[PDB]
């Protein structure tokens, strides 16, 4: 069987599967009270996608497809965007997925760009394409969120200057924190209808054991705050069980955090097939670990092995 | 152990010297022009070279502090101290050409200025305020001094910047024309040289070209489709960087390969170098499957003579 391997690349090699930004932090804290289902970032560790998750960190929380018409009435200009799959193709929802594939997978208003060129050329610019990009906020609670059914609604504020034409999404990050709620997902259908096509939720099943997160900051459009987004896996860690699709001998594969320089390990933990980890961790507190550290395969092990104390 | 090149196709991989997804295979003539860039820079056993990095979101991304604003007519101009990406002070004695992941090419580079103030504001329970705007960093202009530690960024009409830490998000280009993607900027600005920079790279054998992985870019108005070329894939770069697989010889032979079919479509030379070159003369559509991908098949020498593509 082909060995398991996990890359080798530091925190600060390596990019979150939920927002395009490098990873700042490992983040561990008790999750009873909240559901943990992200759909980006969803990869079993012998190489299945699942959710929305695809391979190109730069297309998380992106969308292209076209402007089709105005919709901006008061407070600003807003604009329906259909939106298609991530290589240009219409998405057809019949598909056992959520959404398009890298539709963000939370609750909030998501702030970045918003670039047009034109399908046809411009006859008194030479048949030159006319392009134009500008500030845009796409909210995910919006009843006209249905990336599901092949469409999201942009708004622009006061900048009327969009056209129907082909478009690309391009996230920097949040517009407001007032209602991010990064473990709600969006309605991708809208209103009164159930997601479907979901990666499942994750959860500690062993007492005294915590899921390990990966954690980035979000930069802001305005407002106060420090928001910040935790995914189960890096992006690159995806990219890499996607390509070796290493058989999984058991459901469970022990894990350890390893400093290269001095070669001794850090702390242990269980990398589940499902796609996430666990350590043996009570409460959130500082996580003393060197930024050359990485995780490196051990064993494999069950879902009842004993973790030492993290 | 042996040998590896990634298995992703075009379509899971991303541009080294501008984060977007990659477009196009694509081989031109480039006998009068120096192929020097210096993002997307490693060698085949995993040595980084230029400003190259490993975070595709870090290409063309800086981080700093603006410490300082200009006027200009309506508009505003400001002082942008960059760091490295990972936050410490940028040591210009290192043998680099800047810091990791600057733009190596000539431009207006469009993009947002994101600030995160540094001290809490007490009315809001300590919470740390933020602003972001758009803006073009010159990598023409004279106060363009990476490696010397700063940068300008325009914002417009737009003043509300304040003197606290910042990060630039690339988005794209400002205008089409000034955009020269085979022309270095000056990284410590006028009538300094360059220094640590990765080497140009060429065909040495009669009859081939470079092959390069093409993205377009987007532009804030005006009229045009720039693109940018690179020698290989973010994710090749990370790939040799972590298998650090000796090289047996200094030139591989790869076939690019439809998985489907399992057929061979083309052949090609990997240099030791980091770079691909292909047996064509001119540019012309390259036909290819959107699954194919390129695979190692045994280490050869300079003179291997490819099959024509
Ligand atoms: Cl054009
Ligand atoms: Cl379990
Ligand atoms: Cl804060």
């Amino acid at each position: 069987s082909k060995p398991f391997t996990i890359p080798i690349l530091t925190i600060g090699e390596m990019t979150n599967s939920r927002f395009p930004v490098p990873i700042d932090m490992l983040h561990t804290s008790p999750t009873e009270n909240i559901v943990v289902q992200p759909q980006n970032g969803r990869c079993t560790i012998d190489g299945e996608l699942l959710g929305t998750t695809q391979l190109i960190t730069s297309n998380i929380c992106s969308f292209r497809g076209s402007i089709s018409g105005h919709e901006g009435n008061d407070d600003q200009h807003l604009w329906h965007f259909n939106i298609t799959n991530p290589n240009g193709t219409p998405f057809d929802p019949t598909e056992d997925v959520p959404a398009p594939l890298g539709t963000p997978d939370f609750r909030g208003q998501l702030y970045g760009v918003i670039s047009q060129r034109d399908r046809e050329g411009t006859p008194s610019e030479n048949n030159q394409k006319a392009n134009r990009s500008h500030q845009g906020v796409i909210s995910t609670i919006s009843p006209k969120f249905v990336p599901k059914l092949g469409s999201v609604m942009i708004g622009t504020w006061t900048t009327d200057d969009i056209k129907n034409q082909p478009s690309k999404f391009t996230p920097i990050g949040l517009n407001d924190d007032d209602n991010f709620k990064q473990w709600e997902l969006p309605n991708y259908s809208g209103a009164l209808t159930l997601n479907m096509g979901l990666a499942p939720s994750v959860f500690p099943t062993y007492p005294g054991e915590q899921i390990l997160f990966f954690r980035s900051y979000l930069p802001l459009k305005g407002g106060y705050g420090s928001p910040f987004i935790d995914c189960l896996v890096p992006q690159e860690w995806v990219a890499h069980f996607y390509q070796e699709s290493a058989p999984a001998q058991t459901d469970v594969a022990l894990i350890r955090y390893v400093n290269p320089e001095t070669g001794r390990v850090l702390f242990e933990a269980k990398l589940h097939r499902q796609g996430f980890i666990t350590v043996a961790k009570s409460g959130d507190s500082p996580i003393n670990v060197p930024a050359n550290g990485y995780f490196r395969f051990d064993s494999w092990v069950n879902q009842f092995y004993s973790l030492a104390p993290m």
